[PDB]
C-alpha cells in the first residue's frame, strides 16, 4: 500500500489488537475506490493458521446489510413493497396486533418491540408462526426502534417469498453472484472449512450456533476481499450493471427514520458527514429502546454520509463504514467480539486521516 495508508492503519490497529486481546484480524481500506488489505494474528490458534485475505469471518449483525440490499432488490423488481402489510406475505399471521405492521416496520426495527433474538426453542415453521402470533407489542408501529434479529430476519424471509427461491438461493443469485462475492456464504461449504476462522469467547473456540431466521439476520461469513468488494458496491452503486440490484443498494441507504443524529436504512445506518466521533452501540447495552421520527418521504441515499454497521457473534466482531462523497471505506473483521466503541474509534481515526 501507499505509506500513508500503511502507517495510519498499522498505528491504529496494532494497539487495538493489543488492548482487546484480539487473536486474529483483517482490515480493508478503500481509498479513492481501490482496496488495500492488512492481516494480523491467527484464524485458528490451536492449528497455528494465520489470518489471510481468504480467511472467513462471521459478520454477525453486518449480515443485515446483505438482507437489506436483497430486500431492496426485491422492491425494485416489483415483487414486494415496503408499504405492504406483513400479512400480505404471511396470511396465517391473523393475530390483531399485526394490523398496521408493514414490511418497512420489520426491516427498520420499528414494528413495536420485536425481540433481539427469536427464542432458542423455536425451530420449525409452525414454531415460528406461534412465536409471531403470540408476540405482544409494547408500542404502536412506527414509534420506537429496538434493534432486533426477529424483525429484520422476518423481513428477509418474507421479501423473498414472491421469487419462489429460498433466502440463500435469492441471496446467491441476486446479490453474491452479480457482485462477484465468490467467497461469501450463508452456509460454509466443506471445501472452504480450511479457511473458516474460529471465533474466541473466554479463550474457547466457537462458531455461531444454528437458530431460527439466522441466515436472514446474522448468518453471513465472508473474507476481507469480498467485504472490500461489498463496500465498493455500496459506495458506487451506479457501476453495478444489474439494474434492480443498483436500485436495491440505493434503497438500503435511504433514510427512513431518525433517532438523534442517526438515520435508519435497510440494514445500513447513517449519519451526516462530517460526523462528531462521540455521536457515531454495545458499550455493554443489551437493549436500547429509542423514539423515532418518520422521514416522510424517505430521503434518497445521501452521498455526504457516514454509512456503517456493527456486527457480533459470540466469537466475532465486525465493523463496516464508508463515506460515498469521499470514495472512502473500511472493513474490520476480528475473531473476538470486542467493544463496539473501540471499533468506531479506530475506523474514524483511519478514515479521518485519509480525507
Ligand atoms: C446490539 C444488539 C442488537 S442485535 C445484535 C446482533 C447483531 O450483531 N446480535 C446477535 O445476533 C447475537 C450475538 C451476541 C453477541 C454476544 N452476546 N446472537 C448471535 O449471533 C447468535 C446466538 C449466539 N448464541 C449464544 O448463546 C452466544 C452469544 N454465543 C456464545 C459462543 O456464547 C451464537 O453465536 O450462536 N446484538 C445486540 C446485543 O445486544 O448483543
Ligand atoms: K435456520
Amino acid at each position: 500500500a501507499p505509506q500513508q495508508i500503511n502507517d495510519i492503519v498499522h498505528r491504529t490497529i496494532t494497539p487495538l489488537i493489543e488492548q482487546q486481546k484480539i487473536p486474529g484480524m483483517a482490515v480493508a481500506v478503500i481509498y479513492q475506490g481501490k482496496p488495500y488489505y492488512f492481516t494480523w494474528g491467527y484464524a485458528d490458534i490451536a492449528k497455528k493458521q494465520p489470518v489471510t485475505q481468504q480467511t472467513l469471518f462471521e459478520l454477525g449483525s453486518v449480515s443485515k446489510t446483505f438482507t437489506g440490499v436483497l430486500g431492496g432488490d426485491a422492491i425494485a423488481r416489483g415483487e414486494i413493497k415496503l408499504s405492504d402489510p406483513t400479512t400480505k406475505y404471511w396470511p396465517e399471521l391473523t393475530a390483531k396486533q399485526w394490523n398496521g405492521i408493514t414490511l418497512l416496520h420489520l426491516a427498520t426495527y420499528t414494528a413495536g418491540g420485536l425481540p433481539l433474538l427469536v427464542p432458542d426453542e423455536v425451530k420449525s415453521s409452525s414454531d415460528l408462526l406461534r412465536f409471531y402470533q403470540n408476540w405482544q407489542p409494547a408500542w404502536a408501529p412506527g414509534t420506537q426502534r429496538l434493534e432486533a434479529n426477529s424483525s429484520i430476519g422476518l423481513f428477509g424471509a418474507l421479501a423473498v417469498k414472491p421469487s419462489g427461491l429460498s433466502f440463500e438461493q435469492a441471496m446467491q443469485t441476486r446479490v453474491f453472484q452479480p457482485l462477484k462475492l465468490n467467497h461469501t456464504w450463508i452456509n460454509v461449504p466443506p471445501a472452504e472449512e480450511k479457511n473458516y476462522a474460529w471465533g474466541y469467547r473466554e479463550g474457547k473456540a466457537v462458531h455461531v450456533s444454528p437458530g431460527a431466521l439466522d441466515a436472514e439476520a446474522y448468518g453471513v461469513k465472508s473474507t476481507i476481499e469480498d467485504m472490500a468488494r461489498w463496500v465498493q458496491s455500496n459506495l458506487k452503486p451506479l457501476d453495478i450493471n444489474e439494474k434492480t440490484l443498483q436500485q436495491g443498494i440505493q434503497l438500503a441507504q435511504s433514510r427512513y427514520w431518525q433517532t438523534g443524529d442517526m438515520y435508519q436504512g435497510l440494514g445500513w445506518e447513517m449519519l451526516d458527514w462530517p460526523v462528531n466521533p462521540d455521536s457515531i452501540s454495545d458499550n455493554k447495552i443489551a437493549l436500547a429502546a429509542r423514539p423515532v421520527k418518520a422521514i416522510t418521504p424517505p430521503t434518497p441515499a445521501v452521498r455526504a454520509s457516514w454509512v456503517h454497521k456493527t456486527g457480533a457473534t459470540g466469537g466475532f466482531g465486525s465493523y463496516v463504514a464508508f463515506i460515498p462523497e469521499k470514495e472512502l471505506g473500511i472493513v474490520m473483521l476480528a475473531n473476538k467480539n470486542y467493544p463496539n466503541p473501540a471499533r468506531v474509534d479506530a475506523a474514524w481515526q483511519i478514515l479521518n486521516a485519509l480525507q
